[PDB]
């Protein structure tokens, strides 16, 4: 007699995800990120893309880092010469099928080839330019060396 069975599963979440709801090892996300600032990717702090590669004439992929997120938190997301437009400062856009890149003891918001920007109307929410996720570090590890 008897069998025994358990299971509940209570995701508990809206139709869209949140910034503070992001995590490493995750992909394809759907949330509304509001751009705050948009400035070129300065050296020293945060610098990755070329990784030893300078000689052949490539295309001008104007890349600029813009601060986007929601009331929850914010994260660093790279926007191409095209996305940049959508990722303009003071503009509200959404990320569909967005993936998270596991950065050196950190992470960031990005969109894969199987993902495109939405360009929602307006945010309507006050971004929390404090609970940055592109700053906090996950799992105590190295930094540079």
């Amino acid at each position: 007699g008897s069998s025994g069975s358990s299971g509940s599963t209570v995701k508990r979440k809206p139709v869209f995800v949140k910034v503070e709801q992001l995590k490493p090892g995750t992909t394809g996300h759907t949330l509304t990120v509001k751009v705050i600032e948009a400035n070129i990717v300065v050296p020293v702090t945060r610098k990755t893309r070329p990784a030893s590669s300078l000689s052949r004439p490539s295309q001008p992929s104007r890349i600029v880092e813009c601060l986007i997120g929601d009331e929850t938190g914010c994260i660093l997301f790279t926007a191409r010469n095209d996305q940049v437009d959508l990722m303009k400062p003071g503009a509200t856009v959404i990320l569909r099928n967005s993936r998270i890149d596991m950065f050196k003891g950190t992470m960031r918001l990005g969109v894969d080839k199987w993902g495109r920007i939405e360009a929602t109307g307006a945010a309507s929410f006050t971004v929390k330019e404090d609970n940055n996720l592109s700053l906090v570090e996950y799992e105590s590890g190295p930094s540079s060396g």
